[PDB]
DNA sequence: CATCTG
DNA sequence: CAGATG
């Protein structure tokens, strides 16, 4: 956790650059697998061979150890910071829309700044689009004090258009959260489920609502389950207007609501102590359901939930109040 | 994983 | 349809 930390961070950012830059996927596993056992390992890692000592520690890694270890960089690490065709993907990639793939061709093809970008506004399809015209809001977190605001309205609107939705707004900003960067919808209606075959309507209505008012500003990606959007406070008294947030709504059968919600608020440390003494319970969960565990290896079913509270019950926990659902 | 693109 | 993005 900071003994063996810039071994594994320099460990890092080999993968990583395997993966974007090159294609090498083996490669880039290769980093990574290490990065984490070492990330494990208990001991300060005094030399090469020390570590090669583990598994996925192998000769290469090591000798780069070595390297770091015996002084305060490495070569190809520092080759890799200067080299701009290197730089350009890791930029290119900071737009929404714009993966590796794609950051790499721009850069074949000779885009590689924002300006390139805008000049060449042809070559991008329409997420990247909206990406570049919102590059800078798009990184800006998002202030709870204007996430409530959000979580006002888009929680409001939702009510006109049908009593029946249930909607919540989960993230971090669920569990307290002082700030986010998305923001992130959930949202079931009782007259949807497991079973219940379809039903589009249930997620274009409220979608339809939000851009009716205005407070979503552009489609992403929109879906049967699944919107990808873009919003915004309604600027007040012309002086201040915000910025552009990311937003997502996401339609699930009432079934299987609180797993979701539940797995959706995290942290991934709340989750994963979570599942395991929900397996210790004689269970199993995941993202949409809870089930109870045979003996003869493992087995289905689902419970029935109709709250986080059936839910820990079930795993005979303590129901955890979202600020405390940290790890 | 669900959506888009081409 | 395979392949990309989030
Ligand atoms: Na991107
Ligand atoms: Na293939
Ligand atoms: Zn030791
Ligand atoms: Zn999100």
């Amino acid at each position: 956790e900071t003994l063996n930390g810039g071994i594994t961070d320099m460990l890092t950012e080999l993968a990583n650059f395997e993966k974007n830059v090159s294609q090498a996927i083996h490669k880039y596993n290769a980093y990574r697998k290490a990065a984490s056992v070492i990330a494990k390992y208990p001991h300060k890692i005094k030399s090469g061979a020390e570590a090669k000592k583990l598994p996925g520690v192998g000769t290469k890694i090591a000798e780069k150890i070595d390297e770091f270890l015996a002084t305060g960089k490495l070569r190809k690490l520092e080759k890799i910071r200067q080299d701009d065709t290197s730089s350009s993907i890791n930029f290119l990639t900071r737009v929404s829309g714009i993966g590796p793939s794609a950051a790499r061709k721009f850069v074949d093809e000779g885009i590689k700044t924002l300006e390139d970008l805008r000049k060449n506004e042809d070559k991008l399809n329409h997420h990247q689009r909206i990406g570049l015209k919102y590059f800078g809001d798009f990184e800006k977190r998002i202030p709870r004090e204007e996430m409530l605001q959000m979580q006002d309205i888009v929680l409001n609107e939702v009510k006109k258009v049908d009593s029946e939705y249930i909607a919540t707004v989960c993230g971090s900003f669920r569990r307290g959260a002082e700030s986010s960067g998305d923001m992130d919808v959930l949202l079931t209606h009782p007259s949807f489920t497991s079973e219940s075959t379809k039903q589009p309507k249930l997620l274009h209505q409220v979608v339809e609502q939000l851009q009716k008012v205005h407070f979503i500003t552009d489609t992403l990606s929109k879906g049967e389950t699944k919107f990808m959007g873009v919003c915004q406070l309604p600027s007040k008294n012309d002086e201040k207007e915000y910025p552009h947030r990311r937003i997502d709504i996401r339609l699930i059968p009432k079934d299987q609501y609180y797993c979701g919600v539940l797995y959706f608020t995290g942290s991934d440390i709340f989750n994963k102590n979570m599942r395991a003494h929900a397996l210790e319970k004689g269970f199993t969960i995941n993202e949409y359901t809870i089930r109870p565990l045979g003996v003869t290896g493992v087995a289905g079913e689902p419970l029935p939930v109709d709250s986080e509270k059936d839910i820990f019950d079930y795993i005979q926990w303590k129901y955890r109040e979202p600020k405390d659902r940290s790890e």
